[PDB]
């Protein structure tokens, strides 16, 4: 292919920066050095990771949260992103997971601490299944990909950390299934935006678990036609997320402030995530610096990329 | 000597980030692309400039300002930093008097198109005109005239540094601080501090109310910049830094120079606080506009130090700030950060 067009995406949902996002990014960088430095082969490898500005992802997901909780969340995402990067490449990571657990557990119910360990297990089980899929060089069909990505994208910790940020416990509502539709469309929107923006990286790293590879290699589509398909698919799941949300709100439990708070959380999680995914050198290449552009022509293979108004 | 130790600095003054700092930095990068991309030799050398994160300096200095004014100041600082980097670069300028002066005249002309009625022919002139129309809108006629003097001051400053480099003549400390009041853009910093705080201190300034406040605050700002920018000025053979004055004029080894200037940062920081507290206890100290201006200077002084620990401009391209502020700094490494111990 060489160069494709990413069109304007709907961007219907609030996308806000925590008032302390820039400072939180730096302190998170601080935490990654103290806790995770020895995970990298060199200072060169650590700085490659820190230049992805993954520290600002957290505060872009919870712009509403108390600074302490925003910082806790920012460090969690750097932590799981380090693991996520080695997937694609106490104990070693144990001391880091313990610092996070000690910091986050203090502002969680007992049932939420159980859900966080389960959510991490789900992520790792997702990751493990991606490793086998990649070693065997077998790309799954669309739905199978999405099934693996519910675990691998870390939907359960995305949902739980939303609660943690909003200072609610939706454990009872979850078991009951109040957010089943909301989560289906919300997580699938999150995943497909990510698939679209992380394609340069996953293409380069031969990662298998992405709907761009499924559309290209298993459905045999041209890149532009796959990009146009998933872009339309993002609009679907985003509009249905809004519909399913508006239904919980209009419905029986929708007057509750805890439900309203959690759903406003997901709103900012979905819009904030996309803002980050345009920002990060992780997707646009080491050396890239975001200029604020959000659509246009971009290179699949160039070491660094950005949206231009012509090929 | 391949490294030095930077002790903890007092950091008594507030260092706040604008609640929109990250987004403003990005929008500032967008403005540098739109306006200045063709001032760089290539996309790669434009990215080298943007990786310095100069776009977050503005929001770290006026964290209390309305978003639009913060954005204007952010774009301003990226623009002057592009200019500072161009005219301190002998490759871009020339390595001999004749050539340096020709290229410098061109820059002076281009930047004077800034407040003119006609469209600018130059990239620098068009960037200056955009910033002029944006900032001057929110200024009094007196502030606008002061903005003209302040650019004139900056350029007189840069020209004395350029001459100094060419003639291989390091100034004595007081000459260095005289030059740097101009070359550091102090008149701009004070004016923009007024604009951010939405006040007009034209009379007060002329009357001399802030003479001690400005003398001590600007000296702290310049000294802290000389310390954090030495890594890069050493490599670039710049002469207008107190680190080079103490080493070459006064005969001091690097570590003694560094220790002396850290003590001087503390002297001028406390002197700033005393001079400021005096105005606040004086007959103008009750005025809301004076209170806002002096809080604006507090945040300029604290904010600037935070930025100078953050920027890859000083710690090397590829560097990423981890929040550390004290320890051992390599002069030779391609990327530097503060460490607990010297290289064995
Ligand atoms: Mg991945
Ligand atoms: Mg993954
Ligand atoms: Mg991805
Ligand atoms: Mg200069
Ligand atoms: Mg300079
Ligand atoms: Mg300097």
């Amino acid at each position: 292919p060489g160069e494709f067009f990413l069109p304007p995406l709907p961007r219907l949902l609030p996308a806000g920066y925590h008032p302390d996002a820039a400072r939180i990014e730096i302190a998170s960088n601080g935490w990654v050095r103290r806790m995770l430095a020895d995970c990298f082969d060199s200072e060169e490898s650590l700085l490659f990771f820190l230049r992805q500005r993954n520290g600002i992802y957290g505060p872009l997901t919870v712009p509403y949260a108390e600074a302490d909780r925003a910082q806790n969340i920012a460090d969690w995402y750097q932590f799981v992103t380090v693991i996520d990067s080695f997937v694609s490449d106490a104990s070693l990571y144990g001391r880091a997971a313990q610092d996070l657990w000690r910091r986050i557990a203090a502002g969680m119910s007992a049932r939420q601490v159980d859900r966080l360990v389960a959510a991490l297990e789900a992520f790792l089980r997702g990751c493990a299944e991606e490793i086998r899929s990649k070693l065997d060089k077998q790309v799954p069909h669309f739905e199978a990909c999405m099934r693996v990505r519910v675990d691998s994208f870390g939907c359960e910790f995305l949902e739980l950390l939303t609660e943690y940020a909003a200072e609610v416990d939706m454990s009872r509502a979850a078991t009951e299934g109040l957010f089943d539709e909301v989560h289906h469309h919300g997580m699938r929107q999150l995943i497909l935006v990510n698939d679209l923006l992380s394609w340069r990286k996953e293409y380069a790293q031969r990662d298998t678990m992405t709907t761009v590879r499924v559309l290209c290699e298993v459905e045999g589509l041209e890149l532009q036609d796959a990009v146009d398909r998933l872009c339309a698919l993002v609009e679907h799941h985003e509009r249905a997320y809004i519909t399913a949300r508006d239904a919980v709100l209009a419905g029986p439990h929708g007057h509750r402030e805890d439900v309203r708070a959690y759903l406003s959380g997901l709103d900012h999680l979905i819009g904030g995530s996309q803002e980050f995914e345009y920002l990060t050198p992780r997707y646009f290449g080491d050396g890239s610096v975001w200029d604020g552009s959000t659509s246009g022509w971009i290179s699949l293979t160039a070491s660094v990329a950005r949206f231009r108004d012509a090929p």
